[PDB]
């Protein structure tokens, strides 16, 4: 899904479901789930599937029993989120072609979830463990498994989860608490989308910077090694001038013309 | 000849010729001439040809008449130096296979000397004109004509004549004045050889530095142009980091390992 | 010629000749010469004669041999500049009706150039001598 953020609306009621979901989707979310410990979820969920199922990944959270998966499939749920690893829940949801993001907290639990067919993992609650926990888990997890931080993720700290290796995050109480206004939902959802996109943008910029940055090193080493080659032929080049040439030319202020540079190098060959 | 300095011993007498010439040769000179306005030059010159003719380029200065060239040839003179351009003197000396370094002071006079077969030129007196005069003359003279500064050249200013484009210098009163001690001749000759070799060494170092120096520019431009290429693909590299890589690696302090550098560039390609 | 300045483009190549000459002419020059120690001058010169010969006094510098004058005449050179006084170069160039501005550095050399038919003189290199040198020469020159 386009943006890797899951809106988790725990305790939302059927009469408010459409408005709050419309808020989060309008702000940029394209995954939403309603926990099964929300009141009258079997009214809210099929309603949101029908209004928004073709606009966002719609599903359910706190899915604890195989028989709930069956009921949710019939309702048109596309997404199953859990707080725990329960192999048959995962296998059953996978069996319906639904997207499953089950919750684990340890290495052992993560590999159990993968063996049940999970293609993504929720680390829950992430807040107790921290970004470094995920970084540590990512050193043993298969490369293509998407990891989602859930639990105490804020628009302020989202950056650090993404930096640590999270593909995205599930946002609960910090996005929606039962009985808050639709306006508050639109505000928090805007904040998270901004934080992701701003944070994601920062990460991309950092990656670009890093990519630029080494280039220099490889050329610096190239030169260093060429000098050592020259030294063995009895040629010892002034090192500061060499760097000054690189800088000046790069800044469009070379004291030599392109023609000069070229005839000088030819003369140097000789 | 190995070192391009001519010892000019104006006013030397036959009884002192061998000692003073031995001094200059011992110090590193391999061209020596005795001006024909020196007393009893027809005694001194053949003596020095016989003692030193196989150790240095031996000859005569202030050669003004064709018939003097004839006499000097018979004496075993190998070198003819003049204060002026006189076409038949030059042609005659060339005709004996002698090395001629005739004296001119203007462009017109230099081209007359070349047309007479001169392979080298003496700018005399150089002191009135200065190093820049020679630099200006060298912009019109054939590339392979060796130009010698003569007149007010000192071990202190020799550098500036060589920088200006002189292949070497003829040294008169500043090296030998009639009636100075053999010890003074050895002292001044040592000073000039030192000044040439030190000065020549400095010039060579400067050339090496210049050769090193452009190299950078061409690489700096290379990078600048690669960046502009990247920019058109929507990639904007941090410029300070690029330079920092070049510097660090060159200094053997790259923050990336060679393996890292290589896998990063591969990733950048992607 | 309107403005008495000669553009001397030593070491210019054939591929850049037209642009650089067009620059100087556009700025106000109406005399231009390419020294014969420039690379492939026998390509650059006839090109500039053809593009600019009717817009500016076009010619050559560092002309040292009579036979070069012959070649330059055929190319449509209108102007001969030299670093030195060589009587037959001057006489030959004059003989083609070309404008000659030969280079001298002494009184004696200047009067030799006049006797060869020179109508103008180049003092070269002027920097060593200074403005006063010319002032002194002008007190004896026609």
């Amino acid at each position: 899904t386009k943006l890797p953020l899951i809106a988790i609306l725990r305790g939302i009621t059927p009469d408010e479901a459409l408005a709050h979901v419309g808020a989060v989707i309008d702000a940029g979310f394209d995954a939403v789930e309603i926990p099964l410990n929300s009141p009258q979820w079997e009214q809210s969920i099929p309603a949101i599937v029908d209004a928004y199922g073709d606009k966002a990944l719609i599903g359910a959270g706190t899915v604890l029993k195989p028989e709930q998966v069956d009921a949710l499939a019939r309702m048109g749920c596309q997404l199953i989120v859990t707080p725990n690893i329960h192999s048959e829940v995962i296998r059953r949801a996978v069996g319906y072609g639904m997207t499953v993001c089950p919750g684990c907290a340890t290495a052992t639990e993560a590999f159990t979830a993968l063996e049940a067919g999970a293609q993504a993992l929720k680390i829950f609650p992430s807040s107790a463990f921290g970004p470094q926990y995920i970084k540590a888990l990512k050193a043993v997890l298969p490369s293509d498994i998407a990891v989602f931080a859930v639990g105490g993720v804020t628009p302020e700290n989202l950056a650090q989860w993404i930096d640590a290796g999270c593909a995205g995050a599930g946002l609960g109480s910090d996005l929606y608490r039962a009985g808050q206004s639709v306006e508050r939902t639109a505000q928090q959802a805007a904040a998270f989308v901004k934080a992701y996109r701003e944070a994601q943008k920062q990460k991309e910029q950092r990656q670009d910077q890093k990519s630029a940055y080494a280039l220099g090193a490889s050329l610096g080493r190239y030169m260093e090694n060429s000098l050592k080659e020259q030294e063995k032929l009895g040629i010892k080049l002034d090192k500061d001038q060499l760097i000054a040439g690189v800088q000046d030319a790069f800044a469009d202020k070379s004291k030599l013309s392109d023609q000069e540079i070229e005839q000088t190098l030819q003369a140097f060959e000789a």
